[PDB]
């Protein structure tokens, strides 16, 4: 029962990689440690080989198959629809990986004639043979970080014309099914002042709270065919066409439950018996698999009144204490059930009583003070990977812009405000691109934004709060400090000085950018505008955000 085996042949790259932070006239005005700052390549391919690959053992009992159960019931509620060819066609990322038989991205969003018809083609061959392996690529993924250096991590998915497939079979079960399923536990239905206010509504509904995040050591490496024939018989729950029912069941067998692997070159590199990272359903099926073991693992443990959080293979739990002792030992019982089950621990749980200090999709919660001295609670977190980032994107372009999702869901925090939006505002402006719409990925489906929109986009997500913000928390403050004298940043008050001509120069534009340079750098002058909700603000057509999460599942919006 191995997660993969392998021929010997290396993972091979498709262009040229860079390891080293690139630098040019901007970087400085960033970052001064530049050798801090690095890329992963497919040099390092080898080393997460040997770390993705293992034998799973998986030992199931009553308690997952109660919550299997209660799952299908809610599963069966579900009506979903086939997309059409053309809906699939028009979800598909303009900049996407293009098929190996004589088309690309935009010839399928073009509903151009050789795309249509093998797409047309594939969905045939699925609807006729159950059982032959379907091809795909692996390859190292190229992500920046700052260092403590980690290895490539590594993508596997099918040919563009099995991926629209997917959307037409898919697409609307792994929208609608999770929420239906798991609830308010199901993460990626939340914005982020939504994600805060639950988690303070959660805390708060305990009368002595204890709290801890589950790390599962390489997640996709431990669904086992049981859990993927396990996701499979629950998305048949669903009401669906005959049709949806014959192609959802080809994928699985062969796509999802395992396949062979083809390197860059076309080389044979192995064969995958575990979740493919670069699946429509990679998402969804983490998410069920990941709330099943665990909603079994808390009922094995007897935690008391558990509310949990699920974002694909990121768990969060907030329950009842028992005192320290006992929730230690309820820990241990937990961490033993879900590794029977095939889901290990790297980090092994802690139990923690202060919200603040629990991490979750790589977040936690902290406090501030808006105009009027009201507490506000936000999401935040180190802001080194997200620095590093920005490091690289001032040198070179980039598909998607990591600064400006980083803008958009952490737009309350400290480091946001003063270093990323007088960084980025101040580039976009000596470029004159602030009307230029960049991509960006949230919840891993791709957008396309207009900087000039941030303000609506803010006050949407978390409320005009987000610009009126002070008084942060001293381990905040303690945490961003020591993060700018690691990377070698230049210290907050030299951003202030900064975002004072960033936003002097945002105002004599008028229009948008004025609105830009009066919401997103209040902070920056001595006396403030009393900032008042935004016209344009209620406009926006967010349809499309925090309804689903579709990591690795090639999605546009
Ligand atoms: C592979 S899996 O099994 O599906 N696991 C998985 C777990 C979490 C997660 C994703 C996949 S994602 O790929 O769907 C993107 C986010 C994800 C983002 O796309 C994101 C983007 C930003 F530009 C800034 C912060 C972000 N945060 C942190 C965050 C989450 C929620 C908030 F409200 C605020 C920050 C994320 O977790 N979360
Ligand atoms: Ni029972």
């Amino acid at each position: 029962h191995m997660s993969y085996t392998w021929t010997g042949a290396l993972i091979t790259p498709c262009a040229a990689e860079e390891s080293k932070l690139p630098i040019n006239a901007l970087s400085n005005s960033l970052l001064r440690h530049h050798n801090m700052v690095y890329a992963t390549t497919s040099r390092s391919a080898g080393l997460r080989q040997k770390k993705v690959t293992f034998d799973r053992l998986q030992v199931l009992d009553d308690h997952y198959r109660d919550v299997l159960k209660e799952m299908k019931a809610k599963a069966s509620t579900v009506k979903a629809k086939l997309l059409s060819v053309e809906e699939a066609c028009k979800l598909t990322p303009p900049h996407s990986a293009k098929s190996k038989f004589g088309y690309g991205a935009k010839d399928v969003r073009n509903l151009s004639s050789k795309a249509v018809n093998h797409i047309h083609s594939v969905w045939k061959d699925l609807l006729e043979d159950t059982v032959t392996p379907i091809d795909t690529t692996i390859m190292a993924k190229n992500e920046v970080f700052c260092v403590q250096r980690k290895p490539a991590r590594l993508i596997v998915f099918p040919d563009l014309g099995v991926r629209v497939c997917e959307k037409m079979a898919l697409y609307d079960v792994v929208s609608t099914l999770p929420q239906v399923v798991m609830g308010s536990s199901y993460g990626f239905q939340y914005s982020p002042g939504q994600r805060v206010e639950f988690l303070v509504n959660t805390w708060k509904s305990k009368k002595n709270p204890m709290g801890f995040s589950y790390d599962t050591r390489c997640f996709d490496s431990t669904v086992t065919e049981n859990d993927i024939r396990v996701e499979e018989s629950i998305y048949q729950c669903c009401d669906l066409a005959p049709e949806a029912r014959q192609a959802i069941k080809s994928l699985t067998e062969r796509l999802y439950i395992g396949g062979p692997l083809t390197n860059s070159k076309g080389q044979n590199c192995g064969y995958r018996r575990c979740r493919a990272s670069g699946v429509l359903t990679t998402s969804c099926g983490n998410t069920l698999t990941c709330y099943l073991k665990a909603s079994a693992a808390c009922r094995a443990a007897k935690l008391q009144d558990c509310t949990m959080l699920v974002n694909g293979d990121d768990l969060v739990v907030i329950c009842e204490s028992a005192g320290t002792q006992e929730d230690a030992a309820s820990l241990r019982v937990f961490t033993e059930a879900m590794t029977r089950y095939s889901a290990p621990p790297g980090d092994p749980p802690q139990p923690e009583y202060d919200l603040e200090l629990i991490t979750s999709c790589s977040s936690n919660v902290s406090v501030a003070h808006d105009a009027s001295g009201k507490r506000v609670y936000y999401l935040t977190r180190d802001p080194t990977t997200p620095l590093a980032r920005a490091a690289w994107e001032t040198a070179r372009h980039t598909p998607v812009n990591s600064w400006l999702g980083n803008i958009i869901m952490y737009a309350p925090t400290l480091w946001a405000r003063m270093i990323l939006m007088t960084h980025f505002f101040s580039i976009l402006l000596a470029q004159e691109q602030l009307e230029k719409a960049l991509d960006c990925q949230i919840y891993g489906a791709c957008y396309s934004i207009e900087p000039l929109d941030l303000p609506q986009i803010i006050e949407r997500l978390h409320g005009l709060s987000a610009f009126s913000l002070h008084s942060y928390s001293p381990g905040e403050i303690n945490r961003v400090a020591s993060c700018l004298r690691k990377l070698g940043v230049p210290p907050l008050r030299v951003w202030r000085h900064r975002a004072r001509s960033v936003r002097a120069r945002l105002l004599s534009q008028g229009g948008r950018a004025a609105t830009c340079g009066k919401y997103l750098f209040n902070w920056a002058v001595k006396t403030k505008l009393k900032l008042t909700p935004i016209p344009a603000a209620s406009r926006l057509d967010l349809s499309g955000w925090f309804v689903a999460g579709y990591s690795g599942g090639d999605i546009y919006h």
